[PDB]
């Protein structure tokens, strides 16, 4: 449901954060076309007096002197009388956009950032699970930014999320283990954060600084700030932060193999500015974690296939040793079950269903057998909640919350079906997920929820999900039965 | 081992390079027990007069001021009248070993290294090959060090190596594409390079600085310099370098999943010193490259499996279709051959052999079968030079240089044998591989070979090697079974 939440154009809000200045120029003269309203504190003259002026008569010599590596490199450090600033350049709406924000002051920041990069490559990290890998990545981002709380947030397939790992101060609330509704990060935010993988909110309490004029005159809408480092965020998100009692927020996108896997979210209790250069140090760490995860996930998957493949191998040996099919599938039953991590399996070699291990009754299997043949899968069907899709067995969550069926034949209904029971899980939501926002009367003004306290839910009638190795092994068991 | 090359104890040569100073202290009084003979170059006083003195009365006050940071984190920067020095600390033979070496002088070194870490950790690292990945790794190690020539050197299974990639300055002799004898890096050097992954030879023409006394008086042999950053290398190697025309050399071990995969080898035409901290920066790059290679390689492997599994899946559908075995094997010829990347296949199903694709003659298959029937393999057998193990077919490298046989049976002779033709290869060696060293008469004193000029050989009678995916596909084709 395209929520109110999803429709907010958060790149077109017309404001920037007060700790920096934004300037936009167009054309060969580089005429000032847009400028933030706080520009006087760095430019000297009041902003309105500088609209339409050539860049050489609006910027101080220190900035103009760096224009070429600014254009080439996209960012440079400059010393203004007001202090050290980072200048960032990008293009947007056919304007040249220049942002200035206080520069990194710690001389050894990069030296410290190289140390934490070493912790995250190491010999082999993640030796005691991917859980150790996430925790280490949380600890390093926290050690490098100084934030009170750093959390590793993973998106589930429904785009709801859970905090898998956490690194925070002593005497500090936490959210380790909790789940958050998908609307906490609406769809347009996720699309932006897929392209722009960093965002700092340096002071959740502060008021945004408007742009001058409020629309780009050629366009009739505000300047697109998709790529702006100073962009002020959705006001409903600030209210969300304030409802958490956090004063500053900084999060980096975790793109793994091109997809938005999750976020590293940082919270501070007080306002706090992280330099551009320090933000990029952290961006190196998150691309490093993403690499380590792909490398360990692909090894976990290879090891898993190796286990299943050896099961098929022992089955093959067992077949060619005594023309006793129903007999070997009886003596070798737990290998047949282990193939897909299952607890029962019906075999439709034709006559009567051969029922091995823990299964539903002969009547009930022949009843979903007949139902299965008339479905739009070609070789294999699988679900982890049979009952929501075939209610004749909704009451049998104890043996068939999940099934995995391969078709052993072109036409005709020759099947091998693996069964799984339900596995109850208690997920703990940060706030009541039935009430993920508070609309005003009239439903034109949304507010974040006011509470984040643990609200517990138990999931029934769904099995362990069928993993890729399971499917692979089933496909190969199908190859072994003509 | 075999060579006199393997005998040389390169950790007990008792010399350091002239650009640093080594001190070793024993016991609670930190008494000076070993010292390099150049020690006066930084210590003011003759070394011999300092043996047996407490650390408090031998080290300059600048160093002593940093004793506790040094002892704590094991590495520190100290400013001496001679200039800025990195102090490094380790333990060996129950001594505390203190090494001094010129410190890094570029203040933005770490910032510079974080930029090249970005280049190498970027997602989109692979998107023109694992080849493009090595090239980038050479280019960035070269950017960060300044060496004339950087090469990526991979060890083959017999521990000879070849240069896979190369970043060099304009107008430099290359080595890209050449092969080097295994004895070029003998057995005990590979061992030491597996636990000590960095080494710098700052001036190939310099004489080493001896240690005083020439033995550790407790042990009766020289101090162990395994972990010494200043260790002077084997004289046979310094000679190898000079014959190669190089004045400085620096190499890093490429350790992949525990094993010594290869080296990044750097050559400089002049003498040149890299600071310790800049050496540790490059080490971050090599561990990064190792990470990227494991992930890409494991991706390639998974993709191969998937293609193979699709072939098995398409085969199984052709079964349980119409006809008999040999019927569907007739249509599915190309699939059965592609399962293992093969040019022919023989099927011993009990009758006469069934010969598909490009096979040797029937009588020859039956000879090969009767011989395979005795061999000591469990389910699978493979080789890539059949003729060396079975000379009846040694003439037939046009259809049968490589074979992969699986046993479709137990104590029976039922096989599927896949055949591969030879693939001729032109190895280019750096110098004549038949004379990889020039010994003096009597064979006491050895010397590197004199020339590294390209020297070609062509490898006949060897098929392309059998990969894991071929093996897996064969095991799974054996899934069939009468
Ligand atoms: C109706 C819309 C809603 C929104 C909307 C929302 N929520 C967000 C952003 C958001 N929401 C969240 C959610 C979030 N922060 C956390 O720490 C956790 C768990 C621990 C979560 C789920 C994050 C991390 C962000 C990125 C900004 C940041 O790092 O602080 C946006 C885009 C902000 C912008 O870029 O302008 C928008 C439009 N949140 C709600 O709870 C509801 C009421
Ligand atoms: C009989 C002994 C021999 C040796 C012995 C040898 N050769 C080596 C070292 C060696 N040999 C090589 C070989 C080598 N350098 C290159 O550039 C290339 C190809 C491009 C190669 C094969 C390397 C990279 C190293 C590591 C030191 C360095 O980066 O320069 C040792 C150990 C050195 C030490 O750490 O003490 C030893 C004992 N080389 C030969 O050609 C023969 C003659």
């Amino acid at each position: 449901d395209l929520s109110q939440c999803d429709r907010e154009p958060i790149h077109l809000l017309g404001g920037i954060q007060s700790h920096g200045v934004l300037l936009a120029f167009r054309g060969p003269d580089r005429l000032l076309e847009v400028v933030s309203a706080n520009a006087q504190a760095l430019l000297g003259r009041p902003p309105e007096t500088l609209l339409g002026q050539p860049v050489g008569r609006v910027l101080p010599a220190e900035v103009l002197a760096q224009w070429e590596p600014l254009v080439a490199r996209g960012s440079v450090r400059v010393v203004l009388p007001a202090g050290a600033y980072r200048a960032l350049l990008h293009e947007s709406d056919g304007l040249t956009v220049l942002e200035l924000e206080p520069a990194e002051l710690q001389p050894g920041m990069e030296e410290t950032a190289l140390e934490v990069v070493r912790r995250l490559v190491s010999p082999l990290a993640g030796v005691k699970g991917t859980q150790a890998l996430l925790q280490t990545a949380a600890d390093t981002v926290r050690a490098l930014t100084g934030f009170d709380r750093v959390m590793v947030y993973r998106f589930d397939a429904d785009w709801h999320g859970e905090v898998l790992a956490e690194s925070k101060r002593g005497g500090m609330d936490g959210f380790l283990g909790m789940h958050f509704p998908a609307t906490d990060i609406p769809v347009q935010a996720r699309a932006l954060y897929t392209r722009n993988p960093l965002r700092l909110i340096a002071d959740a309490r502060a008021r945004p600084v408007p742009l001058l004029p409020p629309v780009v005159p050629a366009l009739g809408r505000p300047l697109d700030l998709s790529n702006s480092a100073l962009r002020s965020v959705s006001p409903v998100h600030l209210e969300y932060l304030r409802n958490m009692g956090v004063g500053a927020s900084f999060s980096l996108s975790l793109l793994k193999e091109g997809v938005l896997w999750g976020l590293i979210a940082c919270h501070h209790l007080e306002p706090l500015h992280i330099s551009h250069e320090r933000r990029r140090a952290c961006e190196v760490l998150t691309q490093l974690l993403a690499l380590q995860l792909s490398a360990e996930e692909r090894a976990a998957e290879a090891s898993e296939d190796a286990h299943r493949a050896a099961l098929l191998g022992q089955l093959a040996t067992a077949m060619g040793e005594g023309g006793t099919l129903e007999e070997v599938l009886e003596k070798e039953s737990e290998r047949v079950l282990a193939l897909t991590g299952a607890a029962g399996v019906a075999l439709l070699l034709g006559e009567e269903p051969l029922l091995v291990g823990c299964t539903p009754a002969q009547d009930e299997v022949e009843a979903l057998v007949a139902w299965l043949a008339t479905q739009p899968f070609q070789t294999s069907f699988h679900t982890d909640r049979l009952g929501t899709v075939y209610p004749p067995l909704a009451a049998r969550a104890d043996v068939a919350a999940g099934i995995l069926a391969v078709r052993l034949a072109p036409a005709a209904a020759r099947f091998a079906i693996w069964f799984r029971p339900e596995v109850a899980r208690t997920i703990s939501w940060a706030g009541n997920p039935r009430k993920p926002a508070e609309p005003e009367p009239g439903h034109q003004r949304l507010h974040p929820r006011g509470s984040f306290q643990a609200w517990e839910e138990t999931v029934r009638d769904t099995s362990l999900p069928w993993k890729r190795a399971d499917l692979g092994a089933a496909e190969g068991f199908r190859g072994a039965l003509v």
